[PDB]
């Protein structure tokens, strides 16, 4: 039995999204065998770790840190600034909206507190997540963070984080950012940030992909080269490979089709080949889950319907895909 993280030890870290339930049972053994990086799937998000101004919730993340230290793993810090899973208190000032400097002060305190607690075990932080506008042609998503703080908010977040993160690298994280439209936009944003002295080390390519994307391998190569040209590290942060196109909302499938499993094995083999080709600029590859038993894809984009997006099947066994990505020299 070949260990994924050992097989890729000269290439990049190998990670998984986790919650505390993953430290038990068969997920626990998969993690210790195959993974040397952990990302809290939810527990370090603002709403979860800091639900009220005067209340932090550290128990779950403390457990994730403790497990990591006990098993010679390190964490990715996901995520400080995001338009989702952020509580309303941050943007409120009694019965008014909070002004720019009040939100900044709250953010400073949030980042100070979280980063101080976990900087010893976190090797990479998703400082800002999904700030690039995904649909319209404007550069930046118009979230409450962007609206209230203004366009400098990204730089402001990175400068604050840099005070408290030590050896930890600082990442900008996003989805669809291998696709040509978003890649161009993201390039412009990051280029501008770097020319303003923003201490950004790397770009996170979330890699929420599917088996039917014909442009994926070409897009991904374009993307890695483009981001690397800015002097940034690349991490693959949330890899999973759905058996459905985004807009296929069918709910009838009880198991994937044979075509689905073979295609999946192929796409996994192909993307990991690309990851090895660009190993000079890629420092970590994380999967958004461990086995098909627990995946956010079971409820997104369709509530209550099963998907099979990962490297271990619903019983915890390595899939054909797993053996394809460890088959190399
Ligand atoms: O449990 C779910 C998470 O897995 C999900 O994670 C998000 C997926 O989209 C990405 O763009 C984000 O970076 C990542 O945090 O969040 C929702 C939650 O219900």
């Amino acid at each position: 039995t070949v260990s994924l993280t050992e097989k890729y030890k000269e290439f990049f870290k190998i990670g998984a999204a986790v919650t505390v339930k993953d430290f038990e049972g068969i997920h626990g053994r998969i993690l210790t065998k195959h993974f040397n990086s952990l990302t809290p799937e939810n527990d370090m998000k603002f709403e979860r770790i800091h639900p009220k101004e005067d209340f932090y919730n550290f128990e779950a993340t403390d457990k994730i840190k403790d497990f990591a230290l006990k098993h010679n793993m390190q964490l990715r810090g996901h995520t400080l600034v995001w338009h989702n899973q952020t509580p309303e208190w941050v943007f409120r000032d009694n019965d008014k909206e909070a002004p720019k400097e009040l939100v900044i002060e709250r953010l400073r305190e949030h980042i100070k507190t979280i980063c101080t607690r976990y900087r010893d075990v976190v090797y990479s932080w998703d400082v800002v997540n999904a700030a690039v506008e995904d649909k319209t042609d404007v550069l930046l998503r118009d979230s409450k963070w962007r609206r209230i703080i203004g366009d400098d908010y990204i730089k402001i977040a990175f400068e604050i984080a840099k005070k408290y993160t030590g050896n930890g690298k600082l990442f900008y994280n996003d989805y669809n950012n291998e696709m040509p439209y978003k890649l161009e936009k993201t390039y412009k944003v990051l280029k501008s940030l770097l020319e303003e002295g923003t201490p950004i080390d790397g770009v996170g390519i979330q890699a929420h992909w599917n088996i039917w994307d014909k442009n994926l391998i070409d897009n991904l190569k374009r993307a890695i080269e483009t981001y690397a040209s800015l002097g940034l590290e690349i991490q693959i942060t949330e890899l999973d490979i759905s058996v459905f196109e985004f807009e296929d909302r069918r709910t009838d499938l009880l198991e994937p089709t044979e075509e689905m499993v073979e295609l999946q094995a192929k796409v996994y083999e192909d993307v990991f080949r690309v990851f090895r080709e660009y190993r000079d600029v890629i420092t970590s590859v994380t999967l958004w889950g461990i086995s098909d038993r627990h995946t956010w894809k079971d409820n997104f984009p369709v509530i209550g319907r099963k998907d099979w997006p990962l490297l271990f099947d619903i019983d915890g066994k390595p899939k054909k895909a797993f053996f394809r990505i460890i088959d190399f020299l």
